[PDB]
């Protein structure tokens, strides 16, 4: 009842898949994205591309950034005039990984200027993508929430956190999770494997135990076939590290196991590993 | 057909022994354990060697090597044991330990397979433990429909490797513990509400059993023991010992058994393994 003309800016990890759900569910798209092929594929499905992002945004009822980090969105709003061309009570959805910090910060400059603001990152990567089975967390206000919440039911379950900020903490908690839990598996089946045990068996052997996660069976099966081909880089994992240590002094919180990983991620990216998948942190570990 | 249980999770896997048709012997040091599983049809014996003497299967679940070593070769079980049977070792030893007693009941005619297990008294009621086991692919073979009782069995390796998998199982366990609970207090410092941050992961690629089970009594603040936080300092240690049996370097591992151990100091000893929240909580004021 809120929304009817959606736009993407940027299509980051997954924006294929979202847009064909958000067809499929009748919204008219319009998208400003930088990579051709990616254009293609989406005018493909109905979507009307411009060369301007203000252009794309303009008529919008729900403008959606996909886009890579916070300088880049705040450049495309601001710098572009993105922010300067919404309609007045339109929503902006920060997806973008982004700091706490900037997700406030963005969400106070918009509201200077009468546009809703929700922060809204994802976890679940490409067939929760597909399957509309995403996992996304919600910062900001509850009206604002509920006006999105049926454009987030296309892409999968949401939950509503907290204040403008809220979701992109979630998020950094989510990927320490994330983070530490492929460290945890590499080390583990790795000293099974030093021990004379096969990784293949080992991991059969723990599924449907206290061991078991969606890491292990995702990333695992990934380390016992060693393959490392990038779906999330690791560098973008070293990322949502350094923001999360960024975000912990700014809180005053005091993280050592994040501090530990954040040291072991750095030690990959150095050593040329920053465009292995985010599982290639068990080359780090076999290595050494 | 004939199973013994040298010590008792035991209670309710004996149940399911029981009904699936199995005739049982016990040697227990407690004498309520024993009183429930004379309910269930188990005939329970003063001493371990004439609860072992006649069995097929003898199943122990004590504590450690020190204390498997004992009832074996000091109060007479091995000597005591059948021609054809099995020793299927539960308790928590390290994989030289299970080597070392795989040998010796070897040179007695006497098959040994490690099976150590995952998963909750939950999962015993329910049928639904997760066992890894070492030795044999023969002894594996015979273990089979008794392991299937108790849940699902993966053959490992050859000995040792049931407890080496036991210790990878319990390296993970103990690491996700904290980073779940790290998470949890990162979000809640940050203005969050911890139980909505649980629930808007869940599902994703954060969710695992850890934050499922550990990650609820974390956000109740119930670390009653299921697990006492001293048996997941010691997992940590015995993983550590076997790494460098191994010649491995674990400093993830590493650090974790520093943060196990800071905790058992600072009181937290008696605690569930989600107990290592409070450490992580108290040095965060």
């Amino acid at each position: 009842p809120y929304a009817r003309k959606i736009t993407f800016l940027g299509t980051g990890s997954m924006g294929l898949p979202m847009a064909r759900r958000l067809c499929e569910a009748g919204y008219a798209l319009q998208v400003w994205n930088r990579t051709p092929a990616r254009a293609a594929s989406l005018a493909a499905l109905g979507a009307t591309i411009h060369e301007q992002a203000r252009a794309a945004a303009r008529d919008a009822d729900i403008v959606v950034s996909m886009l890579e980090n916070g300088a880049v969105v705040q450049d495309v709003l601001f710098a572009q005039g993105v922010a300067a061309a919404m309609k007045p009570g339109s929503l902006f959805l920060d997806m973008a990984s982004i700091t706490p910090r900037e997700a406030r910060d963005h969400a106070a400059r918009l509201g200077a200027l009468g546009i809703a603001h929700l922060d809204t990152p994802v976890s679940g990567g490409t067939v929760g993508a597909e399957q509309g089975t995403l996992v996304i967390m919600a910062g900001g206000k509850p009206a604002d929430f509920e006006r999105s919440l049926p454009l987030l039911k296309v892409f999968g379950r949401a939950t509503h956190v907290g204040p403008h900020g809220s979701g992109q903490l979630t998020k950094l908690a989510n990927q320490m999770i994330v983070g530490i839990t492929i460290g945890a598996v590499a080390e583990a089946l790795l000293f099974a494997t030093k021990g004379g045990a096969d990784m293949a068996k080992v991991k059969e052997a723990i599924t449907g135990g206290f061991a078991d996660s969606r890491v292990l069976q995702l990333h695992g099966q990934r380390m016992v076939e060693r393959d490392f081909a990038p779906r999330a880089r690791l560098s973008i994992q070293l990322k949502d590290m350094r923001n999360a240590l960024a975000t912990a002094q700014e809180i005053g919180f005091d993280a050592p196991i994040t501090g530990l990983f954040e040291q072991l991620y750095a030690e990959g990216v150095e050593h040329g590993l920053t465009d292995l998948d985010q599982s290639g942190l068990f080359v780090e570990l076999a290595s050494r």
